[PDB]
């Protein structure tokens, strides 16, 4: 009952967004995100562009960027529809559903208009999920919910895990899954993104946790590696990014038996 | 024994920044943080500077207005400084300590070249406020976890709630106090600010509970109420300031005893 991505990609109860991800993920054969945080419009468009083939989403915090534009969005989004990846804007959405609308939408970084997923935290109940939702667009456009974080200490335990379970299942016509360490939902239609990764054992100074990908998605039964400074620390990006990729999609062609 | 907000400005253990507020808190007679959710700049400001000696403190969400510079903040400063109110950007900061840092410090907004307060939530465990402290600690600034939402559903109760405290209490060269509906921590030297106010019952349709500011100040402890749709939606802004204020003073009063 383990399906491929590209069979989960035709589920009758997936949503197009995730279908999309799906089926460039079997067909480019990766499952690498990789987390640019970088602190230039430049350097980001570098990155898309060399580590592009490589990944099937590239995550954004367009608030470290220094100089960001609209128009860095643009050429953004021509990289993403060449190379074939999703663009997800980790915000973390975590206010009622008044202020998360307009922080969606409007404003400086019009969010709405170019990342294909978002994530929320589920805190505040689920009006996060609603006052998303309310946001009109036209466009195929899909949330995460935080059921799980890599830090320690996280309080995102237990029943807030159950809670935020519930929320996705309540909401899946926009809601395509779930930032989390595991596996947390039995239903095949949801992805799960796991940040904290990294090929070798440890941690940082400041409370991010790491585990391979081998443990996170061959025994922990996530779908999609989140990697940062593992790639874009490292001494040789592009050999590091498809380090990662050959090491999450191997992961990957573990639980598809035979 | 209930100190005035002139007297806990004196506490051994209290924190400049809640000390710079508590005495103009008195000085003032208020206790209102006015929630400035608007989408230029020029309103922002014309409210800071209408509103401003009314209020002990302005909320911004700088990610909603659609024409945020460094500039806006310069002229926020400066009004800041000449009607006596701190700014508050209300961002919670809910990742790694290692990307709050980033947050707080860089990209777009360099929060905290500006902000005498900001928030975090609690979620990801103590890494959020090590990130932020790093950057806030040496510079005077404060900020507050998130105890208790306003919203349906909140999942901040119970033991969330007094993991927030703990955090709080434990950081208290840099938490300066929280955002929460009710007073939580019983050491004075900590700050309770309050969302989810309005003097009618009532929410919107997107999950916002409301309450008075007898029943939050007064009944329920807290030391400050945050109120936006309440005063903007108004037809007299400042009517309603003075409506808000005077209503959060009195009920502060009534704790004082005889
Ligand atoms: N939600 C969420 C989380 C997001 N992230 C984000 O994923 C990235 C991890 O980067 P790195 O540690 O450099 O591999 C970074 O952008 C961070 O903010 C987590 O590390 N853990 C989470 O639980
Ligand atoms: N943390 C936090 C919270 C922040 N806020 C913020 O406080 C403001 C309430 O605005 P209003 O409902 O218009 O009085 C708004 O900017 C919202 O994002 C809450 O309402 N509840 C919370 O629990």
């Amino acid at each position: 009952m383990e399906l491929s991505f590209g069979a989960r990609a035709e589920l009758p109860r997936i949503h197009p967004v995730a279908s999309k991800l799906l089926r460039l993920m079997q067909k480019k054969e990766t499952n690498l995100c990789l987390s640019a945080d970088v602190s230039l419009a430049r350097e980001l468009l570098q990155l898309a562009d060399a580590l592009g083939p490589s990944i099937c989403m590239l995550k954004t915090h367009v608030d470290i960027l220094n100089d960001f534009t609209l128009d860095v969005m643009k050429e953004l989004i021509t990289l993403a529809k060449c190379h074939e990846f999703l663009i997800f804007e980790d915000r973390k959405f975590a206010d009622i559903g008044n202020t998360v609308k307009k922080q969606y939408e409007g404003g400086i970084f019009k969010i709405a208009s170019w990342a294909d997923l978002v994530n929320a935290h589920v805190v505040p109940g689920s009006g996060v999920v609603k006052g998303l939702q309310e946001v009109g667009l036209p466009l195929h456009r899909g949330c995460l919910l935080i059921a799980e974080m890599s830090s320690t200490g996280s309080l995102a335990t237990g029943d807030y895990t159950r809670a935020a379970v519930r929320m996705a299942e309540e909401h899946s016509e926009f809601v395509v899954g779930f930032i989390s360490g595991s596996r947390v939902s039995m239903k095949p239609e949801f992805l799960h993104l796991t940040p904290g990764v990294q090929l070798e054992a440890g941690g940082d100074n400041l409370g991010q946790q790491y585990n391979s990908p081998q443990e996170v998605i061959g025994k922990r039964g996530s779908d999609i590696i989140i990697v940062g400074r593992g790639i874009i620390s490292a001494a040789d990006r592009l050999e590091a990014a498809e380090m990662y990729r050959k090491a999450a999609w191997e992961a990957y062609l573990s639980r598809l038996g035979v």
